[PDB]
């Protein structure tokens, strides 16, 4: 699984740890080991959310598999609860778009997951 | 719908109030409210487009519906009209990815749009 | 056909000629002309892959086209290998997004590619 978030909020306001954190909740949350977890996060962004430039996010997480209706509502209210914790970014103003990818479609390594 | 413009034009050369006008853009030609209109530009960055550095655009259009063919190149008139009066960018210069998003791959306050 | 990297290898560590040698061997790899092949490098950036910060790369590929199984593949040793020799990052800290385009989803000079 690989997760970005995109915000406005300034680069001092990431707290140390974030990464962590992330990788952690996430291999929790997938059930996928943490060793197939990336992160990264994007601040001092340059962005607006309708119209306006309080803080905000916008996100991807693309998965091989454990994506889905259920798992995506889960999915958002976790990383929206972490946002709003430690980035202090209202859950209204958080895009997250999930991406179910194939394993073939998937490079890394040198091949692809297939 | 979530629009990202990643260009190697610098920061001073976005004009101020671009991020509204997007916005505004955005919502009208869509038919979405701009409550849900989420804007992003990314200036100062390393990048070609054909083998050149002169400048150019690499963007994404997300949106649940209100992708297609006929809308798409509406969208592509009006956002290379707007990189090329605003940032002086060729729209031969430009490729924007649009994205149909499922409701259930959208995160937002908590939950998804399912 | 376009390319991005995002990494956390300073910008000082990408060498002079980086953005040709992409445009030109994902050219050869596609098949397409290098006059259609867009490339980007992200350097400096807050990420970890499986938990650590050892330079690592998150990456896309999208193309209309030219997107498969055995394809992917030998993009991946392609792109793995560059990202090795070039920014010493290991193969086992890259992944690879690739997305196949539809032509009517691409915009490009005021329309789509359609
Ligand atoms: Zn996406
Ligand atoms: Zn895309
Ligand atoms: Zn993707």
């Amino acid at each position: 699984p690989m997760f970005i978030v995109n915000t406005n909020v300034p680069r001092a306001s990431v707290p140390d740890g974030f990464l962590s954190e992330l990788t952690q909740q996430l291999a929790q949350a997938t059930g996928k080991p943490p060793q197939y977890i990336a992160v990264h996060v994007v601040p001092d962004q340059l962005m607006a959310f309708g119209g306006s430039s309080e803080p905000c996010a916008l996100c991807h997480l693309h998965s091989i598999g454990k994506i889905g209706g259920a798992q995506n509502r889960s999915y958002s209210k976790l990383l929206c609860g972490l946002l709003a914790e430690r980035l202090r970014i209202s859950p209204d103003r958080v895009y997250i778009n999930y991406h179910d990818m194939n394993a073939a479609n998937v490079g890394w390594n040198n091949s692809t997951f297939a």
